[PDB]
């Protein structure tokens, strides 16, 4: 392998680059995709999935925080957590620090992103052995698909069409009252037309859909987003005090001030959601 | 084609495809105008990415709009740097603006900006701007007090022509020339890729004036895309007051800046909110 830290760099579109100098700790295509464990100068180890950066040590808590922190300070409840993908172990770690939650379901399609991770990439995934975590390997699709009805709090997709229409529906089904969704929503530099896809078919299956704008420097642009959907409309500006009191003191970014920053929409947002009304 | 690369510390680099068009090296800095695939024609000094086409206005509108729309008043601006035009384009959009100094110590940069990024420079023909190729530094050295509404500190990385742009001499030449209710606003680097730095200005500048807040937003060209400023005025909370008529004007013009975006953009994260206490 090579001597000295190379260049290991996500090319977007032929014609973007983003490099980090590192070395390959291990590399294995998997029946799904390639899985390149790394450790890198800047930021400690992390991976790529099919040579496009997912995470790494000291650049993930931007990521995680953002998916989890928002959904779950508003839920009505946050007994029971479905998340799909969640691979690294980063989004189950953010949602079993609170006390609250009763179990958390991992459905991962990649066994060997799980085991990887949970061998290598343990400064990310804290929580494999808390006993409320279940992990799945298997379809998460087919599992909202095949899920009860109203069975889960929080649904939460760390992943990325098969995403239709038809599995946003399955979500709804399945989330209990006062329950809510959230995804990774793409960038609105790098992916605006797909950003302003998914804002419009969430906002078409739930009561309401809001996007929400933070920082994850691996990804193209640095610039990315979640979605946030709910059947109670204002739901999201709506954070339990007593949560935000227990979770802002264990958490490196997010607190009340960044719940409610993350929403505001840039004008170029506002507008293409406006043409399509 | 090529790849043009900011290389950040041989550890981290950001690369665009696209054709060189023009370099040379001033008695400051190595000048960089290209042509890219993904944002049109931009501007590297010394291998640094400073502008492009349609990556500037995250950049130019974030410094500009928090203290335009929040300064007691904007009769008279002080640009120090910006020699792309970017940041005097947005000070002239609005109507109160009476002059605007633009202080610039590579003349290159101007006629290179002029020649080639036009289109981030839409507003060199202002006749309210006044183009002088000087030093930023011993500019506010030299001018009286109170005879400037606001301070936009539009340069680079502490380290070249742009290293005393972060001393605290400077900054007390800035608030002793800032009228009343006026605002200093600086670039204020990365808290990814620059947290030491980032918080030595919140610290230094906090110390001067009576309050200094910083603020995010995005730079998909700058180290991390993470990217900062400093808000600084005598008046605590100031940045929190824009006015409604400098809004409504400028919103409509602007592709990103808006209320919700500049009271956003203070949320500060958990991280530089304790490293500020960790400093004391
Ligand atoms: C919100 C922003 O426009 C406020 O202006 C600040 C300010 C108003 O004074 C405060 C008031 C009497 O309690 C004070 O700035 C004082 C600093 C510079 O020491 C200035 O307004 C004064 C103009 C109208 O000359
Ligand atoms: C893309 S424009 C960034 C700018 O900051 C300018 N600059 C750096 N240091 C100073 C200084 N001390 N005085 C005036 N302009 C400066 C550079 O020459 C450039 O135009």
């Amino acid at each position: 392998s090579a001597d000295a830290p190379v260049w290991i760099d996500e090319v977007f579109e032929d014609r973007v680059r983003y490099g980090l100098r590192g070395q390959i700790l291990w590399e294995e295509t998997s029946p799904f995709q390639k899985i390149t464990i790394v450790d890198t100068e800047h930021y400690g180890r992390g991976l790529l999935l099919d040579d496009c950066w997912m995470t790494a040590e000291r650049c993930e808590v931007c990521y995680h925080e953002y998916l989890v922190h928002p959904p779950l300070t508003t839920a009505a409840s946050i007994a029971r957590v479905l998340v799909i993908g969640g691979g690294d172990g980063g989004t189950v770690r953010e949602v079993l620090r609170y006390a609250e939650v009763e179990q958390v379901d991992l459905v991962e399609i990649d066994g060997r992103v799980v085991e990887l991770s949970q061998e290598y990439l343990g400064a990310i995934g804290t929580a494999w052995a808390d006993p409320r975590l279940n992990v799945k390997i298997g379809d998460g699709i087919a599992f909202v698909q095949t899920a009860p009805d109203a069975s889960y709090d929080v649904i939460l997709v760390d992943g990325s069409g098969l995403f239709n229409r038809e599995f946003y529906e399955n979500c709804r089904r399945v989330l209990k009252p006062g329950g809510v969704f959230a995804s990774q929503a793409e960038s609105p530099d790098s992916f605006l037309a797909v950003h302003l896809e998914m804002i419009e078919t969430l906002s078409a299956v739930f009561a309401e859909a809001k996007p929400y704008y933070g920082w994850v420097p691996m990804y193209p642009s640095g610039w990315w987003s979640w979605l946030y959907a709910s059947d109670t409309p204002g739901q999201f500006q709506k954070p339990q005090s007593d949560r935000l009191a227990a979770i802002e003191p264990q958490v490196e970014i997010y607190n009340r001030d960044i719940h409610q920053a993350a929403f505001a929409q840039p004008n170029f947002v506002r507008r293409g959601l406006s043409a399509r009304q």
